[PDB]
């Protein structure tokens, strides 16, 4: 019987950046309108998560608890909630849906700005507040969704409802990563059967890059990575071609051309290096080539090209999320993942509970680990 | 009767750059397989002739007839030749259409690349020389167009048929800026009625991009210029709003995105300034907005921007002749500009002939010149 209450649980505070993380016992506050509060069973680290963690931010606010890949069960709802309540099975999600504001309502995109000026900032749209605290002190939440904890307070629209009988341990993936990869692919860059793809980086992301070029029908998906035991990792999510930079004296963007006649129909630069971005917009065919911009650059770097390159015909664009709206979409992805339509399982390389998070963000150093899955019982 | 026979006439030979063009007696050969003579009546000057005239090309390909704007009459053809015959009225372009090449096949595209390994070097394809020379020194081409001459000769895939009616005095600018701009606008982009949108540079081209987008249904038309008196010339052409940078102590792309309640849904650089280019891709509305590279940059000058711009839904490309295929839409332009659906006309401010032509590159830098049209009779 906690409806209404403070709950006291442990959780992986982040007290200062490039140090290791404190598990605490902290508070966490009772929802408010609008609000949903959720038990978190399973949880995974992101690339996105280090990128804070690691002082790299200048926006990084501490002590906070970090997460935003995961999947629980409501424990309960604040005032006004309708789409979820206490039992339900959901992911929390970064990307909002609220389906009222300028964005949601434009058409055109599947940004949503309905909670960006709390979320953005450590707190909650209804007070201005934080929901956690541990020894008496306000800890900041990150990206609207918190998830190394065992229970967080989320936003409802920030909330997708999903199938009951979806395994939670394997489903986390899909608040961030994968939908990101799958849909830079199918919605963003839209690829038509027969393209040829190129992707730059193989990681959780870049692969599923190659899972999306798959099921679209894609000819020549060429991965590129300077650490070649990736693509041994790569086959299984469909790329079928590889180069390695360190081979050529030739710069990557050349011998890509070189290797189709004249470059790639898409190109998708997953690990957010700007030099990197650049070489894979100039391996884009002339006259249509498309590159898609995955990875998430550091503060202040900046992507460069020849105006040439555009003005014979290629086009440089990015996606956020993959182009999905959370809480229409996701719960599709969930339905297709239980039919066995998307890879989730795959990613998965390593299996570690939230007291190990500090063996977790070792592992992002470790070629071999894709995803770290978290279980928050112990 | 010059059929067969080298015709001697006048033409603008650049022996330098940045020294006057000089008025020159000059041979100019027949027509070789699959070459086209045609008598020049009218050409135009564009920037892009001064551009290279200046060094801003690194080719240094002198001494050439440069000129690429011009409408004429065909004078003989070379054999193979079917699709235009002596006494056809045409408008040669510099963007070929040979129907025949991976470019022109695939349907993605109005690039052709049949004839450019020549005529990017000066020559013609069919012995790799020249067809002008004056008193036994050769002359290279210029765009494969060369129009500051009273003949000159072209590949087959390159002449636009025209109606014998319209006026070569006038059509002589569908050959570069016009299309140009109104094609960004009708086929690059694909402005939608109802869509807001930024011009970045109020001199023929940004004019004729006001057109096509007053022409496709934009609401909003906001014309940047740092020459405040470009405005009210501006206006004829569709701009219904101004901003000169010069009056704002902030960036102009943040003063956009102010005005427009987040920025425009398309914009248009038509300078060839790449920090311009970078202000106008930062304009464009989050989540959907696409900017348009219209203008030609000067060698080794490179565009840059912070990748979370498309990151955050902005699309980046660019545009070649406004995207129109040459020999299959120039007569059509032509054909709306004879039923009063294109303006033309009013872009020609200048009459002078082709014996002043060096008086005319000095109108250049003139704001109140948009097009000097030459009369090269004399
Ligand atoms: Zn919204
Ligand atoms: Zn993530
Ligand atoms: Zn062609
Ligand atoms: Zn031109």
């Amino acid at each position: 019987a906690t409806q209404g209450q403070v709950i006291t649980c442990k959780a992986a505070v982040a007290y200062e950046p490039n140090k290791p993380l404190v598990i605490e016992d902290v508070q966490v506050a009772p929802p408010q309108a609008g609000e949903v509060r959720i038990k978190i069973l399973y949880t995974a680290l992101c690339h996105t998560d280090a990128y804070t963690w690691s002082g790299k931010d200048p926006e990084g606010l501490f002590p906070c608890i970090l997460g935003h890949e995961a999947a629980g069960i409501v424990e309960s709802v604040g005032e006004g909630v309708t789409e979820v309540q206490a039992g339900d099975h959901v992911i929390p999600c970064y990307q909002a849906e609220c389906r009222e504001c300028k964005f949601c309502k434009s058409g055109k995109t599947n940004l949503c700005g309905k909670v960006r000026s709390a979320t953005g900032v450590g707190i909650m749209m209804n007070d201005r507040k934080s929901r956690f605290s541990v020894n008496g002190k306000p800890i900041y939440h990150f990206m609207g969704t918190s998830t190394f904890s065992q229970y967080t307070v989320v936003h409802d629209v920030s909330v997708a409802k999903i199938d009951p009988t979806a395994p939670l341990d394997k489903v986390c993936l899909l608040g961030c990563g994968v939908p990101t990869g799958l849909g830079a692919v199918w919605n963003t860059a839209k690829v038509e059967p027969g393209s040829n793809v190129a992707i730059f980086g193989l990681g959780t992301v870049g692969l599923a890059v190659a899972e999306g070029a798959k099921t679209a029908g894609a000819s020549r998906i060429i991965g590129i990575d300077i650490d070649s035991k990736k693509y041994e990792t790569a086959k299984k999510f469909g790329v079928n071609e590889f180069v390695n930079p360190k081979d050529h004296d030739k710069p990557i963007q050349e011998v890509i051309v070189d290797l189709t006649d004249g470059g790639v129909d898409y190109s998708f630069e997953c690990i957010g290096n700007v030099s990197v971005m650049r070489a894979a917009l100039e391996c884009c065919h002339k006259g249509w080539g498309t590159s898609v911009i995955v990875g998430v650059a550091a503060s202040g770097q900046e992507i460069s090209t020849r105006p040439f390159q555009l003005v014979t015909g290629r086009v440089w664009k990015g996606t956020a999320f993959g182009g999905f709206k959370s809480r229409t979409q996701v719960p599709w992805l969930v339905e297709k993942y239980m039919n066995k339509e998307i890879k989730v399982d795959e990613y998965i390389t390593h299996n570690l509970t939230l007291g190990e998070i500090n063996k977790a963000f070792d592992l992002l150093h470790e070629g071999t680990c894709l995803r770290c899955v978290l279980d928050t019982s112990k």
